[PDB]
DNA sequence: AAAAA
DNA sequence: TTTTTGC
DNA sequence: AAAAAC
């Protein structure tokens, strides 16, 4: 069996036999994007992403022979970790004040890599010299959070990611009662965890406008009842979203009493829920190989609205994943199989 | 950093 | 070798 | 007026 390069042709299941490689490959890959070397960064994406969807564990170089993604560079790190058990290339950046930096520093919600430079080259190394600071202005974002730092940082579990869907799906029903709300992302792919909770909206019957209003609706009845803790609506990836922070009471959750959760909301048009469906489950490395594969191999244009043949010069259409699967030419691959 | 063109 | 990497 | 939310 030939494994393919890409993600959405290899099967990519929550048992990860190679989870000492692929930590490594993580490090090295994070450290790539902090350098802003975005091709190294991808390809120790690609190899960790090939590794994670091996059905036994590379336990010589030997089992290394027919892999993809896998240069010399990248086999020079798991011949080390086959050695001592562990990566010498990956520890230097664990040990890097740059790299300790960047990472502590973005996850703060409302900081990326620019702020993260930024606080790094003027001095500061712990998230308390910079909240304690008088003279640094935060943005709305950054205040949120780092008022709910530490619950946005350990992460939603399954529980926590239903009482949400519960949240979502009785907001969003009083609003249009017809509309179907699916759990996307992460959980939608079986993880026990997440950084967030992603919900994909849409409406069978619902107008323009009222497509357009249903976020503002939600979010105003949640600011009402006191649950909002941060909101950022994005008009119409170029569907309407929202990012927010809602307070989740522990009651609902089958101290405070209640727990910060990262909430995100993407409304689409009903027509096209097969595509919206396909790119918000995700992984991100399934998204970006769907796409190239389309690009590279079927000559087609695929995104999160629709599926276009560059050579037939026409849109192809999908009421299912599956039929998006079967127009591009691959087997079918469940949400659970895709977390590349 | 790897593979395609 | 140069180009591409989710355009 | 970038910058984050990727
Ligand atoms: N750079 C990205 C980010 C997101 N997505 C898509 C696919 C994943 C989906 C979910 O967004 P995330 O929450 O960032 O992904 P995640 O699977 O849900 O990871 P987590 O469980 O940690 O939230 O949106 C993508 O295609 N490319
Ligand atoms: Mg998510
Ligand atoms: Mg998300
Ligand atoms: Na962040």
């Amino acid at each position: 069996k030939k494994i393919s390069q890409y993600a959405c042709q290899r099967r990519t299941t929550l048992n990860n036999y190679n989870q000492l490689f692929t930590d490594a490959l993580d490090i090295l890959a994070e450290n790539d994007e902090l350098r802003e070397n975005e091709g190294s960064c991808l390809a120790f994406m690609r190899a960790s992403s090939v590794l994670k969807s091996l059905p036994f564990p590379i336990t010589s170089m030997k089992d290394t022979e027919g892999i993809p993604c896998l240069g010399d560079k990248v086999k020079s790190i798991i011949e080390g970790i086959i050695e001592d058990g562990e990566s010498s290339e990956a520890k230097a950046v664990l040990n890097d004040e740059r790299y300790k930096s960047f990472k502590l520093f973005t996850s703060v919600f409302g900081v990326g890599l620019k702020t993260a430079e930024k606080w790094f080259r003027m001095g500061f190394r712990t998230l308390s010299k910079i909240q304690s600071d008088k003279s640094l202005r935060f943005t709305q974002m950054q205040k949120a959070g780092f008022l709910y730092y530490e619950d946005l940082v350990s992460c939603v579990n399954r529980p926590e990611a239903e009482a949400v869907s519960m949240l979502v799906k009785e907001a969003v029903v009083t609003f249009l009662p017809d509309a179907l709300v699916t759990m996307t992302g992460g959980f939608r792919r079986g993880k026990m965890t997440g950084h967030d909770v992603d919900f994909l909206i849409t409406s069978p019957e619902a107008t323009e406008d009222e497509e357009q209003q249903l976020l503002h609706k939600v979010t105003d009845f949640w600011k009402q009842q006191g649950l909002l803790l941060y909101c950022d609506i994005l008009e119409s990836d170029h569907a309407q979203k929202c990012f927010l922070i809602l307070k989740l009471d522990h009651g609902r959750v089958h101290g405070k009493g209640w727990k910060a959760i990262r909430v995100d909301l993407v409304m689409c048009p009903y027509d096209r829920r097969a595509f919206a469906l396909l790119g918000w489950t995700g992984s991100r490395q399934f998204e970006r190989d769907l796409r190239r594969y389309a690009t590279h191999e079927r000559k087609m244009m695929l995104d999160n609205h629709a599926l276009y043949d560059r050579t037939k010069r026409v849109f192809l259409e999908a009421e299912s994943e599956e039929e998006i699967f079967a127009h591009l030419g691959l087997d079918y691959i469940e949400p659970w199989e895709r977390n590349a």
